[PDB]
Parts: C-alpha cells; structure tokens; sequence
C-alpha cells in the first residue's frame, strides 16, 4: 500500500527514499508504482520541450516549462542545456578544440571533481569505429580522454550481471545476479526482469559504488532511472544535483540508456535502424557535455562512458531445441537463449539423472551449435559455477544461436515467424559481445589508448576516482593505473608466507621403495662438478626468468634444480606446486628414447615418505601418470635423465595425457619458433569445490587409488616471452607478453567432439577454449608469478590481468 495523497511540491528527484507507506517523488518511484499524485505534474514537465530557442532568450520564468531560457535559469541550475549557445553566443562543446586538463578547474566549494558515469547498454564496442561519424560528442570523448579499443564484460553477458559487475567489481557467482532469470533453491525464490522479486534486497550481494560511497562519507546520485522518465529529463536532473549546496551535492552520477540495445534487439546490431538510436545517444551526451559547461563543470568532472555488452546477430530460425535430443523434455526446467541451464522441472521425481542428461546432449548432431557442462567443467576464465543460483548443467551455446527446450516456446501463432534479429549472453570472449570504455576528465589522462581489460577492474578506478577505498572484489587494484593521470593506487606485492627448503643428496636409492624402474644404471671429474652445479641452480637464470613464484600460504615445500628446469615441490600434495624452464627458439624436439619409456626414478633429494610410487600407477586402472618439465624437450641426452625424477611426475588420465603431450612436444617448439623463445611454469591446481581459489589438502575428493596422491581437477601453463619479438625471452629488455591456459584434467575428451581424429586438429581449439589470466592461476594456486623482473609493479599487475583471446580483429 502505498498513500500517495502525500505531494512532490518541492521533492523533486529527491535523493533520500522514503519508506513505505507514505509516497515517493525519487527517480525510482514510477518502478514501484509508488509515486505521489502529483509527481508527473510537478517533476516531468514536458512544456516547450528540451531546447532554448532565439525567441526564449530573457524570458519570464515560466515554472510550466521543461527547462528554462529566463535570465535566472543559471542561477537556479535549470536552464536548458543549450541555453548559451541560443542566447548568449557561446560554442557547444562538441565543437571546442580539446585541450589537455592538467587539473581538476572546478568551482569553488567542490571538495572533488565529481564522476559521472554514463552507462549505455548494448553498446558494441565496434560501434565506436564504425558509427563515429554519426556520434561527435562521443568521438571527441574518446579521441581526447582515454579510450580502450574495448572493454571485455562478464560472462553471461546479460544485461543485470554486468551492470551488477560494473558496480561492485565482483563476478556474478560472487555478487549473485547470476543471469536475468534465476531461481535461487534455498530461498524457494525467482528473479525476472518483469516484476517485484528483484527489488528484494536478498538477491544483490557485495557491496556496490553508491554504498560504498555513502559508507565513507560521499553522496550519492540514485543511480536507477525509471523506463519512462525521458533521457533528457535525466540529464537535466544530473545537472540540477550538481547545483545543489556543497553539504547536499552528490560527487557520483549516474545515466542509463536502454539504447542501443532496445533496438539492437529488434534491428540486429548494424541494421540500417541502429543509426538512428546512435545519433540520439550522442545528442544526449552532448546536451550532458553542453551542461557541464555551462555550469563550468566541463573540465571539473570524471566522465566514465560505458557499456555493459554488445550485440549478436540472433534469428529465431537459428535455435536449438531440447526436444531433438532428449527423450525425457517434460520432467527439465531449461532457462534458454543464448545460455542454457537446466535443473529437474520436480525435486520429487527420483529417476531425473544429470549424467544421462549431458551424454544425450553431448556431439550428438555434426553442426551441434551448443555444448553441454557440468557447471565445474566450464572454462575456468568465465568464473561460473560458484553459486547456487547457477544450476549443474550449463549450455554453452555459439555465437548467432538460441537453445529453446521446445519448438512452441519460439513461435507464436497464427504466422509462428518471429521479429528479433539481435541477441547478447554468449561467452565473453566473443568479439561481437564486447563493450566500450571511455573515461573523460581531469583524472584521466590525455589522447590515450589503453589495452583492452576486463569490466571487473572499474569498481576499484571508480573508488580511486572518488577517493574511496574499495569493498573486497575481483578486480586487480592496481591493473588499470595506466589510465589515470593522478589517484593511482600504489600496491605492495605480497610477502610470501612459506619460504622453501634447498634439499641436497640426502638418501640412497635403496631406501626407496615405490615400485618404480628405470634402465639408467648406464655409466668423469670434467663433467661430475657441472652435473653437481645444475642440482645447486647454475642454470636457475636461464629457466627462472622472472624470480621464483611466492607461495602465500602455509606449506611445506622444497625447490629443485635441474639442467633444464626448476621446481617447487610440495612435501604435502607430492608433486611441484610449479614447474618452470625456458625454451629457446634453437631448440630442439627429441623423443622419449625407448630404454627409457617406463623410466621413473627416485630423487635422492627427497624422501620416499614425501614422494609418489608408481605401484599407485599400476594399480589405478583409470589413472596414469605424465611430466610437468617435458623429456621432449630436454637439452641433451644426460640430461634427458632429470625430466624422468619421480618428483617431475604428475597423476593424469589417458585420455588427458593425448592432450598434454601434444601440448609438449608440439605446441611448446612452436611458441618458442613464433615468439622467440618462451618461458613456461606449469603446475596441477586443484578445486574440487570450483570456487576458484587454491583448495586446502581437506577439500581433495579424488586420490590415486590407494595413495595419498591427490588427483588435480586442472593443469596450467603460463607461457611468457619479449613483447619486443626481435629479442630472445630470456634476454629482453623491456615489457612482456603472456598467454596461459588452465585445462580441464578429464578422464575423456567429451567435451572436444573432433577427438578422435589427430590431436592437430583439435587439442588447440581446445586450448584456446580454456585460455587463461595469470591472475586465475594465482587465485587457483596460491602462488604469485613474476615477482623479479625490471618492470613497474602496475605493469606487471596488467599483464597478470592479461587474457590472450584468440579471437580476430
Ligand atoms: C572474488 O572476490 C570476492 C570478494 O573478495 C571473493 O569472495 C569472498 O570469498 C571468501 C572465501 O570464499 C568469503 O569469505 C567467507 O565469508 C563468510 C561470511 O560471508 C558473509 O559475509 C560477507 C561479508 O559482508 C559477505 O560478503 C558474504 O556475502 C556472500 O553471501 C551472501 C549470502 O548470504 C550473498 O548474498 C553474497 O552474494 C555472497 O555470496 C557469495 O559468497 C558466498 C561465500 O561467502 C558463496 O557461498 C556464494 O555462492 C556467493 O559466491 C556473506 O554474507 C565466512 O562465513 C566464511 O568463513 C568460513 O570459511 C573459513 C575459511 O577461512 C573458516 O575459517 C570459517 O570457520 C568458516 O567456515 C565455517 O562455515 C563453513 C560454511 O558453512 C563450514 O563448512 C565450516 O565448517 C565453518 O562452520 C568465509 O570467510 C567471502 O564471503 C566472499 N565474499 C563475497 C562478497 O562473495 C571471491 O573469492 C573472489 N573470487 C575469486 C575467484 O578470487
Ligand atoms: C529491462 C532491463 O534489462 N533492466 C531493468 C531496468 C534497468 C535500469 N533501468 N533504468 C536504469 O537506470 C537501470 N539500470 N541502471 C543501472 C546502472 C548501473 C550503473 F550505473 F552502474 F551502470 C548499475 C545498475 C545495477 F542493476 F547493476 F544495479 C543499474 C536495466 C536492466
Ligand atoms: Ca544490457
Ligand atoms: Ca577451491
Ligand atoms: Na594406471
Ligand atoms: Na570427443
Ligand atoms: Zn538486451
């Protein structure tokens, strides 16, 4: 109930919210159907529309009018946004030259340069390019701020997730808007984009800019605009807030647009209709930019103009239906689209089965055009599985298509034809779902292109930009100070918590009982000391490129060294927590020579109590066993003997194994030819619980049978060289390139429907699938990389962010 006999008469857009049942007049009210009588009235004045015109100029203020072109409107804060240009012979700002803002000219009583942040959803990021003669004020935006050539969004890239994303800095399975639609089974409760469910407070987690704001003493602007309240209206608001006394004012703002989506939807992302919805929201931003000066807030305020995702060619002829596959479509709940997840339609019918669901589903047709998870077997980059709200069974579904469960859910009678022709949600590292990013003002700097970087990063810039320090999240702090003038956020690296043993030779190979064998009893003081000086780190500068990896909790762990490689190896878990060595581009491929093919042997640095045994392997029909330092790729055949330590051994599958060592003894050479040389650090990670952090020894489900040896539910690379390709890895000057992977450790290659055919056809599409940020690694692990290099920590904190996409231009 609301009483909405209550008046708006001075209330205006006011920015406290009353509580039921006693009416509203906030920028929100109309969402609620809450809004006193005379709301519309009073604060959505239309009259005389949104511009001043030549016969307006000195009017009699008429309090009727949408805005107004009177002698007083500057002083009351409410002219229209062209009121100088019409009547007093200035420029609009579109048409200034632009000219650096070295500092913050803003008007006295401004304890901060206020943020703006203009939010435009659907917004492609190649709309930039290729709409930019049609949106002038967003171009000079761009051209003069700092500008990304794209801002990568979270995946679903849905609307709700990412605008959630954009304000906490989480990812969904953290802040809990996990799609548009959700159930959440322990609140017996569901959130639709139509209705009140989503308004309780339950759903929304972490903790968004605008509370962290108010938390720590600086207003905020109510950030949600009812549907119906025009754009122009909302601009004018804005303006009118930043005139407000200094004790009232908000130093955040923010704008929303429905466009281009609403039409993107409609039109698809580039049909000849989309210039229209461009051009209006350029205006916008021009009236906005018009404003500001007037109010000589244009070189006073941060604007940060962004997008949430973009846009995908969809028909509805180009959908999957459920209904083709399974026999079973009755008793499933599908949420559809552009992702699919699915849950049994009744908790009380037993002979539902989530394995006989995703093998119906699994490369049953040759085009297929989605692929069936189990939620933990999705690519860990996409950081969705963490939340019951996600269901077990998740759909990923190509670019260009839908998954329906059946064909009457997509049409509609009488024709049964359907009229969208665009869509988002697909995974976020497909171009067409990419977003933009600019950011205008005195703390941004100057004509600047930055790299493209994940929407997760901005909470943390925004908080900089308001001199806040920002709630716990899932951005880097730090990672985007490269887009900033002044405010940087300086972080220390973190002291490492377990510092490493040095083992020498302390056992002999007769105590070590492990059923393992090796052919090496093959028979020199010359080459006796620099075999004794490769165990003691001669080559570690060679292989350890960038110092050795913290590891930032408790454990016990010992380092390695070897000829050709280094190893952390960990007492608890028996295997290396990281593996690192450098391949040159001279170097040479060799096989695994037949004397040595079941060669494992005992490292007398290491007890027999603290190492694997290969009767494990023996025993565990399931299970085989791979290396983490490649024999492929040893430098010689000596060696060649190290790559065999029972201590380079890891637990693997063999269906895994086809994987692996293709990845070795192909793929490796290959980015050494290509990038001039590579260092790699490979290593297991282990999440039985995919939350996405290191698991703890307690959390491990799965062992070697009969062992203590745990089983990684993934293994990573991160595989680094010279930006600068004309220098070797190990010898460059200057700033780095990185691409990494973490693969799924599977007992079947289910997921790659080409597999059985030679693993060049399908082992790196499968890689790419589950590229990777450094950064994932170390949440994953533990370990924190790059600790020595010549190189600011900002920088390598962006290059720990990087994710190598592997899609084109
Ligand atoms: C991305 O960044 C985020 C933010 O930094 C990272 O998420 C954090 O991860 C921490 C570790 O997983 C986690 O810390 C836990 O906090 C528990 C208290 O949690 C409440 O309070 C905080 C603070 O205000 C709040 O943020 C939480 O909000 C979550 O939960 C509500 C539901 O109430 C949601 O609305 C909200 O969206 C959010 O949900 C998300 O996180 C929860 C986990 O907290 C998930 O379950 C959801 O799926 C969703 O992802 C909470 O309201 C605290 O209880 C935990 O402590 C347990 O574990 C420690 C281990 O140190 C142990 O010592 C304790 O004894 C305790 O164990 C006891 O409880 C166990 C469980 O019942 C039980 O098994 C034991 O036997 C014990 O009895 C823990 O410290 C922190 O909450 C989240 N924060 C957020 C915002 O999500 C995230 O990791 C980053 N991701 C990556 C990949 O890096
Ligand atoms: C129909 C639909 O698809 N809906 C329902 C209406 C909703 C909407 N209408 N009017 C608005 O102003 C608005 N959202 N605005 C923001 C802006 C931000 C930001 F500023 F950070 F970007 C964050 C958020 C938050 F949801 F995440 F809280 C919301 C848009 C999604
Ligand atoms: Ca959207
Ligand atoms: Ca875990
Ligand atoms: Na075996
Ligand atoms: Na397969
Ligand atoms: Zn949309």
């Amino acid at each position: 109930w609301t009483a909405t006999s209550g008046s708006c008469k001075g209330r205006c857009f006011e920015l406290q919210e009353v509580g039921p049942p006693d009416c509203r007049c906030d920028n929100l009210c109309k969402s609620y159907s809450s809004c006193c009588h005379d709301f519309d009235e009073l604060c959505l004045k239309t009259a005389r529309g949104w511009e001043c015109t030549k016969d307006r100029c000195g009017e009699v203020r008429n309090e009727e009018n949408a805005c107004h072109c009177s002698e007083d409107c500057l002083s009351r804060g409410d002219c229209c946004t062209n009121y100088q240009v019409v009547c007093k012979g200035e420029s609009h700002w579109v048409d200034d030259d632009c000219e650096e803002i070295k500092v913050p000219e803003c008007p006295a009583g401004f304890v901060r340069p206020p943020l703006i942040i203009f939010s435009v959803d659907g917004f492609r990021a190649s709309y930039m390019k290729k709409g930019s003669k049609v949106m002038p004020n967003i171009e000079k935006l761009r051209s003069c701020g700092t500008h990304a050539p794209y801002m990568r969004p979270v995946y679903p890239t849905k609307t709700f997730p990412n605008l959630y994303t954009l304000a906490t800095g989480l990812y969904p399975e953290s802040h809990g808007i996990v799609g548009n639609s959700m159930y959440d089974p322990v609140f017996d409760a569901s959130f639709h984009l139509r209705g009140r469910e989503k308004f309780n407070h339950r759903w929304w987690g972490g903790q968004p800019l605008w509370i962290t704001a108010t938390k720590q003493g600086v207003r905020a602007g109510t950030f949600f605009w009812s549907v119906s309240i025009p754009h122009e209206r909302r601009i004018l608001t804005i303006l009118q807030w930043l005139s407000l006394p200094d004790n009232e004012r908000p130093s955040v703002y923010a704008f929303y647009s429905e466009q281009p989506d609403f039409s993107g939807h409609k039109y698809g992302p580039f049909g000849p209709e989309m210039t229209n919805p461009l051009r209006e929201i350029d205006k916008t931003v021009g009236q906005l930019m018009d404003g500001l000066k007037q109010l000589r807030l244009h070189r006073c305020v941060n604007v940060i103009f962004v997008g949430d995702h973009g846009m995908e060619d969809v028909t509805c002829d180009r959908t999957e239906f459920l209904s083709n596959y399974l026999t079973n479509v009755d008793d499933i709940t599908l949420v559809p689209g552009t992702l699919g997840r699915i849950r049994a339609k009744s908790i009380n019918n037993s002979k539902y089965d989530p394995k006989t669901i995703i093998a119906a589903l699994t490369c049953k047709k040759p085009d297929q055009h989605f692929k069936p998870y189990m939620k933990q077997h999705l690519p860990k980059r996409l950081h969705y599985a963490n939340n019951r709200r996600i269901e077990d069974i998740h759909l990923l579904v190509d670019r260009r298509w839908h998954v329906a469960r059946k064909p009457l859910d997509v049409y509609k009678k009488p024709s049964g034809k359907c009229f969208f022709q665009g869509d988002h949600g697909f995974d976020n590292k497909v171009n067409s779902m990419q977003t933009v990013f600019v950011g205008y003002g005195p703390t941004f700097k100057y004509r600047t292109k930055v790299p493209p970087f994940e929407n997760i990063e901005l909470y943390n810039v925004m908080c900089d930009l308001l001199g806040l320090k920002p709630a716990p999240n899932n951005g880097t702090h730090g990672s985007l100070n490269h887009l900033l003038r002044t405010n940087t956020f300086r972080p220390t690296m973190p002291d490492e918590v377990s510092r490493p043993n040095y083992p020498g030779i302390m056992y002999l190979q007769s105590e070590f009982d492990l059923g393992c064998t090796c052919d090496d009893k093959v028979e020199n003081k010359l080459e006796e000391l620099n075999k004794r000086l490769h165990t003691k780190g001669s080559t570690k500068e060679r292989h350890l490129l960038y110092g050795r990896p913290a590891v930032l909790y408790r454990t016990s762990y010992d380092i390695l060294y070897h000829t050709d490689f280094e190893s952390g190896y960990s007492e608890i878990f028996l295997m290396p927590l990281w593996t690192s060595y450098t391949i040159s581009k001279q170097a040479e491929v060799s096989s695994i020579p037949e004397h040595l093919t079941n060669c494992v042997r005992p490292d007398v640095r290491v007890s027999p109590g603290f190492s694997q045994n290969c009767l494990a392997y023996k025993n565990d029909k399931q299970m085989s066993y791979g290396f983490l330092f490649p024999p492929y790729l040893s430098s010689s055949p000596e060696a060649k003997y190290d790559a065999f330590l029972v201590t380079n051994m890891v637990p693997m599958y063999p269906a895994f194994k086809r994987v692996w060592a293709y990845f070795q003894r192909v793929l490796v050479k290959k980015y050494a030819s290509e990038r001039n040389g590579v260092n790699v650090i490979s290593g297991p990670i282990f999440d039985y619980n995919y939350d996405g952090l290191r698991d703890t020894e307690d959390e491990i489900k799965q062992y070697v049978e009969g062992s203590s040896i745990p089983v990684p539910t993934h293994y990573y690379s991160i595989i680094t060289s010279c930006l600068d390709f004309t220098q070797p890895a190990d010898k460059c000057d200057g700033p780095l390139s990185v691409s990494s992977f973490i693969l799924p450790h599977r007992p079947d290659n289910d997921e790659s429907c080409n597999s059985s055919e030679d693993e060049s056809k399908w082992v790196e599409e499968l890689m790419k699938m589950h590229t990777a940020r450094v950064r994932d690694i170390e949440h994953l692990t533990g370990l924190d990389f790059y600790r020595k290099t010549s190189r600011s920590y900002s920088e390598i904190l962006t290059l720990k962010t990087y994710l190598h996409t592997y899609e084109s231009e």
